[PDB]
């Protein structure tokens, strides 16, 4: 595809829980660090 997910759009959304995020295409996943 020509377009992909933003890292802030996962790192902020996982910081709402209290941890870091990483994003693949559109799917955001949270990690402890």
């Amino acid at each position: 595809g020509s377009a992909f997910c933003n890292l802030r759009r996962c790192e902020l959304s996982c910081a709402s829980l209290g941890l870091l995020g990483k994003c693949i295409g559109e799917e955001c996943k949270c990690v402890p660090y």
